[PDB]
């Protein structure tokens, strides 16, 4: 199914880092291994990731930013965060407190955080 | 079937500017017409635009910057510049010479340039 250190879930493989980096450097680390800082396509996928991050008690980068235009959120695959999936924001988020343009998993939902924060991160590539 | 003043190429509509503007202004100019400073998704698309600029010998903006993090380039739709498409930098580039954070068509490939420079620009939007 997937490489070692990677986890299969519904057709894709997921790598949970063992180190921390800013968002930009996390984007590239995923590219280094033919993967992408995770883009969420389905409810179940979010659910799964939300829980996996909660279990290890970690904040983790996903591939979602409003770096280009404040308030218009974008997947790293160049798609808009759809109205539907805006529901995954933690309450009161995204709040852009002191310019926060990179999404992290923060307990049960998403938080916009400073891009220069060192977080864990998640790569996704297909099982195939 | 694009609107008048737009050029159709493989599903999309491209607007090649007569006027020169700086990068940020070029981003807004494209938004104003329901489009986006050009994000290059395929190799063919790259070729068409490379041709279209080079035949006039003009520099032109595309929707790509490393403003938010030196060395980690990102398209204006959210997508990071992939390792594969890094092949399109002219040789020696990006050099970030006296700081350069926006990307332009520059002959046969791409050059990083100061964002305040007035350059032509290209919009893109779906033809439906
Ligand atoms: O939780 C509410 C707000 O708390 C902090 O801001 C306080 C002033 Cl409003 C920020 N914040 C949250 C976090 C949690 N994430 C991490 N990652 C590394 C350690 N903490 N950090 N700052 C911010 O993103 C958030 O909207
Ligand atoms: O060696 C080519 C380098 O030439 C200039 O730097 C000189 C000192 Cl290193 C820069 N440069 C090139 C250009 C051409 N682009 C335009 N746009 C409108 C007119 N010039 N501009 N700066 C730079 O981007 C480039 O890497
Ligand atoms: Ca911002
Ligand atoms: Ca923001
Ligand atoms: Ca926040
Ligand atoms: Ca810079
Ligand atoms: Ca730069
Ligand atoms: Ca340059
Ligand atoms: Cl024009
Ligand atoms: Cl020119």
């Amino acid at each position: 199914h997937c490489p070692k250190d990677w986890t299969f879930f519904q057709g894709n493989c997921y790598f949970m880092s063992n180190s921390q980096r800013n968002w930009h450097d996390s984007v590239t680390a995923c590219q280094e291994v033919r993967a992408q800082l995770v883009v969420i396509k389905t409810a179940e996928e979010q659910n799964f990731l939300q829980l996996q991050t909660s279990r290890s008690n970690r904040f983790s980068w996903m591939g979602l930013s409003d770096l280009n235009q404040e308030g218009t959120w974008q997947w790293v695959d160049g798609s808009p965060l759809s109205p539907s999936f805006q529901r995954y924001w933690n309450s009161g988020e995204p709040n852009n407190s002191g310019n926060e343009d990179c999404a992290e998993f923060s307990g049960s939902g998403w938080n916009d955080n400073r891009c220069d924060v060192d977080n864990y991160w998640i790569c996704k590539k297909p099982a195939a």
